[PDB]
């Protein structure tokens, strides 16, 4: 899984453990292991929502497979609280893409997955 | 509609109503409501085209319908004509991917839409 | 081509010149002209992969085609030797996802591609 959370918060408030603490949730989740999780932060950034610069993330979460409509709920739900618990957010400013990838649309290790 | 518009250009010379303008266009184009805009700006980036430096916009589109063929041709000229107009950019320094999303694959106040 | 590399190593450290080369190499391995390709670096960003913060790059690569299967397995090794070579990045710490569009989708010079 490869996720991008981005916060018009300051890089000061998303905690350094953010990273490893998100892809202990996504690995869960998932059922995806830790060394093929990476997890892109970018804080202090100029984001609305309604024109409103009120605090606000917007994720992207790219996976291979692990992405049904049911697992997407359980992964909103999941992403959603920790974004509440760890960067203070409102439920309802937590704006979330899922993109479900094929193999041969994702390279590691020098060629793609599907050709591993 | 989840937008995210990237540039070479200061970060002061991207108007602070930057933001609210095109949630307006946006909303117009998309037939879109404005608490359903959400805006990325990433403004003083390193950007090449063709290897240049010069002035350029690199913006995506996400959203859950509203991009057919032929409304795409109208996003596209409505958000290039306002790059001109704030941005000063030439009309061939804009590109635009477009993202039409299903509503299982968005997640937004703790569930996905397809579930809201 | 729309092209993506951030990476957690700092701006200084990704040199001048790397938007030109890989400017050239996915001009080769795409048979994509010079003047439609775009590189955004974002580098100094927070990025983990497996948790650490040890040097990677996640990088997007989106092209109207050009991305079969075989097509993908040329970019990843041309791509990755690349960063080895200009970043000093390992062989698996280079990640990449691929993103084949329609000419609907895209939008340059004030209307879609697929209109041009
Ligand atoms: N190991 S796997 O086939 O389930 C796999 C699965 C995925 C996946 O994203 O599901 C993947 N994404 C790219 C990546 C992220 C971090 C390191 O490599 C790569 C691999 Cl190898
Ligand atoms: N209201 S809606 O069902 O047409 C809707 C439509 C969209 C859409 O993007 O089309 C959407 N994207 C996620 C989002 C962006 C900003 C706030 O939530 C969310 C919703 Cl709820
Ligand atoms: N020339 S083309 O039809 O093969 C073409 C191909 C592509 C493409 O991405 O394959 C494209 N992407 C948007 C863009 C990138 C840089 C400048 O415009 C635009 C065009 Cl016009
Ligand atoms: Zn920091
Ligand atoms: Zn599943
Ligand atoms: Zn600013
Ligand atoms: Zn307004
Ligand atoms: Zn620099
Ligand atoms: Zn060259």
């Amino acid at each position: 899984p490869m996720v991008r959370v981005a916060t018009n918060l300051p890089d000061k408030d998303v905690p350094a453990n953010f990273e490893e603490r998100l892809t202990d949730l996504l690995a869960e989740s998932m059922n995806k292991p830790r060394n093929r999780i990476a997890i892109e932060v970018l804080a202090g950034q100029r984001i609305t929502h309604g024109a409103s610069r009120n605090p606000v993330a917007v994720i992207k979460v790219e996976s291979i497979g692990a992405l049904s409509a049911d697992d997407n709920i359980r992964h909103t739900q999941k992403i959603t609280q920790f974004c509440q618990d760890t960067l203070k957010l409102p439920k309802d400013k937590v704006i979330i893409t899922y993109f479900d990838l094929q193999p041969i649309h994702v390279g590691f290790n020098g060629t793609t997955v599907a050709a591993a």
